[PDB]
């Protein structure tokens, strides 16, 4: 008939092409795992300037995806007794003793649901010293515990308090501990200079290339597509890492609560499998990332479920996202921010329509 590669590469083609034209995307990588075989499918231009072709060396700004390393970190860390979900953070940051804050347990702040942390850090907090004042300022409005609101401060704690109970800057635990740990070696937070030339430009919505640091552990990682694919691996086969690290990964696979059909597990947002592609898109409407919306106790523990996450810089978009008891995930990088819920739906296609 077609050999399967062939089969995959085709309806890669089919669904996710179309949207370089479509959103005028210079560069494009995706990649499919499927039964611990990878395929990757890399379009167009990392530099359109340079003339550099997106290839597998192609290094990608992953935008909120950077959260699952977090998460990954934090269920590391808890696992080795560093840390319990349970703590607050001024056990960690001292400073924040005896402040409103240290109400605010650990899980609460990987999972959104202080009550008061917006989307974005204010664009005046740049300096850690601004970071530490913003978070002492910080006083409670709903019931801590009771409402999701995706928020990159919130987590952005989470990964700092996470760093301390390692003792080593959160950009170490990452290249340093985690990123070893998964077999991850062209994963960054700060992209050395012998990368640069594998660096992709982020291009804005002209077309135009571009390019606090405790926002790192909300979106500060750079990756490549066999990086990605290989990270989606070890999503899907726990069992074949070393305790530390497996356990690390079943902790961000752990569904903590639910807001409608989603379940939010650590970064990673989750979902009863088969899911149908409303639920997925759900995940990503203003209501569900842009408000706050109470969050209820899991009632049915899905048995068998799937993962995603989507991420955006101003130049990049990523998608990620496995299914366990199918033994596939997909990866999308992309070198220009497009709609999300283009992202899902290409996904979704491609995932269902595999063999």
């Amino acid at each position: 008939n077609t050999p399967k590669d062939q089969e995959i590469k085709k309806l890669v083609d089919q669904n996710f092409k179309p949207l370089l034209e479509k959103y005028d995307v210079p560069g494009m990588a995706v990649g499919v795992i499927q039964n611990n075989k990878k395929y990757e499918m890399y379009y167009g231009l990392q530099s359109v300037q340079d003339k550099k072709a997106v290839n597998s060396s192609t290094i990608f700004e992953l935008g909120s995806v950077s959260k699952l390393f977090t998460a990954t970190a934090g269920g590391y860390a808890k696992n080795k007794g560093k840390i319990s979900f349970d703590d607050t953070p001024g056990k960690y940051w001292k400073e924040l003793k005896n402040t409103p804050i240290d109400q605010v347990n650990l899980l609460q702040l990987a999972t959104y649901t202080s009550g008061n942390l917006a989307l974005q850090f204010p664009d005046e907090v740049k300096t850690d010293q601004q970071v530490l004042t913003f978070f002492k300022d910080w006083k409670p409005k709903n019931s801590i515990g009771e409402y999701r609101q995706y928020s990159n401060p919130s987590i952005g704690l989470f990964g700092k308090v996470v760093a301390l109970s390692m003792n080593k800057p959160f950009d170490q635990v990452l290249e340093k501990t985690i990123f070893p740990a998964l077999g991850l070696k062209h994963s960054y937070v700060n992209v050395p200079k012998t990368q640069m030339q594998n660096y992709a430009f982020g291009y804005n919505q002209e077309n135009q290339p571009i390019r606090p640091l405790d926002a790192a552990p909300a979106y500060g990682v750079k990756s490549t597509l066999p990086d990605m694919l290989s990270f989606i691996h070890a999503n899907l086969n726990p069992q074949k890492y070393p305790a530390d690290i497996q356990r690390a990964i079943n902790e961000t696979h752990q569904g903590r609560y639910q807001v409608n059909t989603m379940y939010q597990a650590l970064g990673w947002e989750e979902f009863s499998y088969p899911a149908t592609l409303q639920t997925l898109l759900d995940s990503n409407s203003e209501q569900i990332v842009m408000k706050p919306n109470k969050v209820t106790a899991i009632s049915k523990e899905p048995s068998v479920k799937m993962y995603h996450k989507t991420g955006s810089t101003n130049g990049f978009g990523t998608y990620v996202v496995f299914i366990p008891k199918e033994n596939i995930g997909l990866v999308m990088l992309t070198n220009k921010r497009i709609p999300n819920e283009e992202r899902i739906k290409a996904a979704y296609a491609v995932l269902n329509a595999i063999k």
